[PDB]
């Protein structure tokens, strides 16, 4: 057990096979669930005491439910006895989700009243995700219709665009926001036998053309179809967080990709213990822009098997962060990032995409 | 009378056989009664002064009142020249509990612009007992006929739900939550001599199921009837109110579970002088979550005439709160959680859920 | 003469003598009067910068405007050559009595929209006082259509009550508030050769049954009639101020109380050069509750001629506010309580409510 | 003088000169010169300038005030500053209209037209600058406005059995007064009218209970509805109507003035400085309002009194600390409020009489 | 040659960018600041968000200047690198839609002169947006605002024509020569698009500012003219100066070549042994970026748009150090902005072809 650590990585490996989630992930969902009022899974109501209390920017609780929704999955997987409560909150996931506080931005910033109607995949693409991942999880038909409307909102946009997908304001396209829609139109083919999932194809195609620096394994930031411009820089967390996703529709691209991708922006420190991730290229500082590169390879490298890359990115990132189990309830006291406790839960129970979209029923 | 104590605990319960309060218990009903304008109890108006003033957070006011008016209805049982005082408290507790300012959470969260039509058993059950108090504390009939109304919306509420029993927010099922409502429609056919409570014998026998760990003694957190979840942490003050409430109602069921509760969550130390409570299992740390599994045990105690643990739960909260009696009223310089000197009143004059059903009349 | 007081005993007394104010009097007339926009009788309209400048609570700037307008009456009667800036200022009082600033409370508490039509005696009591005074001193008929108005409705109220006199509050009934809209009775009788004032020897008989302790001389908190309930605690404000104004009706009255008040509250220290008041009984602390015990009771001495007492109070009173004057105007530094230049003025220029009620016309 | 920028006889020879002094230069700099926050950039309803010196809401009417009797001055002492203090003069108007400089009128619960009735204090200055605009540029942007503001001043004179009008309803002020009565001369001077004949039975009727004739003194103020006159006399009152009157009637201040000094001016420091009392029976300088240095001030420029001017500079400003940056005049710690405006208008100003005969452009 | 302590690149290699066909490092590098972060970088989105001003305590009246200099720079970023011009038109596009918002011309409505804020005066904003139309067109081809831009062009040139003086106001009775030149090149920029005569205005413009407002001797115009009075404010102001002869020298290059010297004397400070130099903002003080603080800044411009490169260095050399620039993660920040419109203005003057040379921007 590495100094700072709550458990080994082997542990995080294993709670698949022997059905049980560690304490530690335990005393996280005991965070998420416990206290009266101000966990964020109390209520299906539109409170958000808990995001207050963490000091969630408002454009980024949308990020938060979902990442959160994410994990809740690969708990209904791990351990059979939980999935019941992973159900439970996947339901107020999805009713937080829907709230004003969250979907609001995109009225403010002047671009509609209704949030799913057009654009916005960043939102309506984990809205999907999540409809999908509930009625898996707990073979409910309770968003059955607004699941059906939105997929097929999804579906007639790709459909319409001279693109490959959806934008997110509009103008600007990202992959990363992309790769949650398409998943999700393959978690609506496993519940319903439909073939939305086969525009994949075409999108995985459009997606290594300009967007990708095929020798660095990595995406470019974004892509703006009214100019054509690809903005110049490539993402860690933008490639990290996509080839996690797209490694449950099509596993043979993120393994491609997977060992350029960390050539390019992983350093290995502290004589092979330690992690951290540079977010661009041209630089040698970790976890630049919005800060989640070594969070986001934290995740792929749970998607990908890769024990060793786990291993070496939670040594960097949980000991700072100071955790404490308090009355079996875990809290962070120094939390290095923007959803923090999200990614780390994620990462820690994460049982691939591709298992969660074979998710025996319940 | 150790150090910091006020009375002793064969004071506290003395009381009823003395037919008077302990000077400390006075000098709390002058805190409750004394100052104009700032004193909870001063007026029936939507003036909150007295709670912005200990920074009761919103949620938890309605609760405030609630055990306000429970510990006032024992002292109209314990000394007959203070019943008039008890009653015009019970008044003003009824009016305030009323006031948006109390209940406006629940529209606020996006349930409804009426806080009794349907669920919310949280605050409308607590809102019906103490019509109840108020009615066999005076005879008073100023709200009877609101009494009649909230208690058949909570009887055809409980008739329609194929669970024994009212949710809070939609889909949130909470024992303790119901012990009130139950205990409620006890009060209400002691004022009639209607069958209300015909409903109980099925609500003891459905929390008797998944709701209990039998061995232990203790309630797990709450219940979620759309997905079938129980959450699986067993909570001390869901079990101890609860308790405390049933034990009213149904002596014996308390009285089963009592000895295996103490066992599971109670920490005798300073050589048999002090005890606190555990606020679930799998840790050592005491009065985690909301932070009031001593103050509800405390109360328990007290129910079940436990004089050994009261006087050591006691010997814990009081001191380091730093009770003083300036011109003849109390104050404590630094409670130790929320609801502080309501439940430390409360738990010093209870006579008993059962003694204030069998209160005699004006 | 003792040290930190402005002027002698003897010299407070001598001013209807000697047809003068003395200095400290006409420095605090000054601070009421002399800077544009900030002191407090500058102009009719409803700026408030003079009590925010003081940061006078909401609640009690109708008590401020009330107890300087009482001290500007006894202005009137000292120095005729002041009658006439008396009249003035108590134009102004009323003006600012009137504002919603001041009875606003009133509808934030939800018992109405207008102050004056039931119950709310408190303020309208003052009010209704101050219509009096102010055409005692000036013999202007400006307020007299009001004046005749609220007289009406208070006669009406006492008339349909099975108690006698006013609630403040609904359910409320205040002693002190209800001597105030008494002796405006008797002010309106003075000016109209009307009989309002009959209704007195009933209110007088009733507060001598269960709202007096005879033996102590002490008047009970507060009388509630829905309950019938008497707190059960004694006050030593509310007793000197009703007293007070009580001597101006029935001088047998409060000359019958007087010396058993003083032996219950009053404690004289520093080898009798000074005088502290209790609140309440079972207490050695000063002025607790509101604050005011010490201050009324300077009044009520002035009221019965007690200039022992009266310079006892002032000593232990006026040196710590540690007063200064300048630019011939008076300011406290550390003003001991609410009201503190209100009632030390009031206290230092009073001629007693029965000198005010046959005050001669100008 | 330590921490003085130019000396008495540099402020008292700038009409001869034609030029104001570097440091009043500056002073217009600070009023006229940065985008957005200089009080003088437009006639916009933006009070930047004001919300960055704390002036309360109240006294911004009296701020505005008195930078335009100011301006008129720097007309009359430099003619190719008089196109400037014009356009100055036009943003003073506008500002003036603004509902943040006259809403204190509503807000009170006085009514919703601050000039129909009362309001004095309001409206006398108004009308004083539509005057000094229209004397300045030969601009009649205003005259309608001015003419119609002038009728009610006249009327409502005409209307009370007192002689003048009242601010807040009964509340009488002589400074207030004295100010309504110079904008009728302004008007008269423009016009050829008789507005003015109204200000023998004013100075009759200020001079009985409104004055204490022996301390050259008024009164605080007079109530009418009571008869009550407030019994402290008043130095910044009493130095405010003294310099009004004397451009309407010289042998009244001059009467008075030598009584004024006696009662509250102090001299001190060997006769190099001088402090005002607001009050008698007092021996502390700048009480009240802390106006009363400030307006004696303007006081001794109209009355020509050069050492009594040079004493209370050197008590005045000194403390405030002035600095000259970027050829713009600040002061780190004005010692009172409107202390820009009155040692602004101290500095440059020609006398109420001069202004009343300034010359057409 | 050297580099001076606390500059992140030479003179040399600004000047030299447009023949390299690249922009310098720390220009890529402001270009990442501009565009990188999710949400809170400026050309983030379309959007009326404004989260980037909000976290450099931008005051609203100056964010519609914050957007405008930036979209010039993007402009010159343009014809710098051709594989950057799709980049500099994206961001061009999201300038003219922030340029928009309420946020950017609400002061208009706020102090009182209207509800909107192209119909009439107000040529400060209106300016503005007219040249950032052209430009965008000019850099990327796009007819999107084609419509909007003709529409703003003609109520442009209505105005002048029906106004006495040569010109158009700012708040009323307001005139600013520099405000006028951002309008007139708008009507340049529009002629190069479509063929049009628009700028035949400019002449009559030329000859106007020549008059009263320009103290032909020190090369200096006076601060601001308001016609209802006739009054022209008694002060010269270097920032006003150096941001019209820099507009100006686009449409009338010997006009700023009489005046460029003159204005160095009157207001340019040489220092530290000529290797720095400061902006007295008006005349009669020793003082250095007085006034609105930005007379440095915009003849750091003023020095690009005339091709003098010694000044450039001088003035650089001033400015930049005790900022204090950091590139962290490849995005330019600096410690201690020295004024308002700082990393804008910096920005412009390291890229700025000059405003001759974005009128000719050939097609894409
Ligand atoms: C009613 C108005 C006045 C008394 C005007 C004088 C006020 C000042 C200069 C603070």
């Amino acid at each position: 057990l590495p100094p700072g650590r709550l458990a080994t990585t082997e542990d995080y490996f294993a709670q698949q096979a022997k059905q049980a989630v560690t304490p530690d992930v335990m005393a996280q969902l005991a965070y998420m669930n416990y206290i009266d009022f101000i966990s964020p899974f109390y209520s299906r109501g539109c409170s958000f005491e808990a995001w207050e209390l963490k000091h969630t920017p408002q454009r980024v609780i949308k990020y938060s439910i979902a990442f959160y929704a994410y994990g809740l999955a690969s708990v209904a997987l791990i351990d059979p006895k939980l999935r019941a409560l992973a159900g439970h909150d996947l339901d107020i996931a999805v009713s937080k989700m829907k709230c004003k506080r969250v979907w609001g931005d995109w009225e403010e910033d002047g671009f509609g009243t209704d949030p799913i109607e057009k654009e916005n995949i960043m939102y309506k693409g984990h809205l999907n995700l999540m409809y999908g991942l509930y009625q898996l999880v707990t073979g409910s038909r309770r968003y059955e219709a607004e699941h059906a409307h939105l997929t097929r909102i999804i579906h007639d946009e790709i459909a319409a665009n001279p693109f490959a997908g959806i934008v997110c304001e509009p103008d600007n396209y990202f992959v990363q926001c992309n790769s949650v829609a398409y998943l999700s139109l393959w978690v609506y083919d496993r519940l319903h036998g439909t073939d939305y999932r086969a525009a994949t194809r075409a999108w995985l195609d459009f997606i290594q053309k300009d967007l990708i620096d095929p020798e660095r394994g990595a995406f470019y930031l974004s892509y703006h179809p009214e100019s054509g411009a690809v903005k110049p820089w490539i993402s860690a967390y933008t490639t990290a967080w996509t080839l996690a996703m797209v490694h449950g529709m099509d596993p043979a691209f993120s393994e491609r990709y997977y060992p350029r991708f960390k050539q390019t922006f992983v350093e290995v420190y502290d004589e092979g213990r330690k992690a951290r991730v540079r977010e661009t290229a041209g630089t040698d500082d970790a976890d630049g822009g919005v800060g989640l590169a070594s969070a986001f390879t934290l995740l792929l490298a749970r998607e990908m098997g890769d024990q060793q890359l786990f291993d070496q990115l939670l040594n960097h990132l949980e000991p700072p962060a100071k955790p404490s189990i308090v009355s079996a309830s875990l809290r962070y006291e120094h939390p290095g990032s923007l959803l923090f406790d999200e990614l780390l839960f994620l990462a820690k129970v994460h049982a691939g995409f591709g298992a969660l979209l074979r998710m025996p029923p319940p």
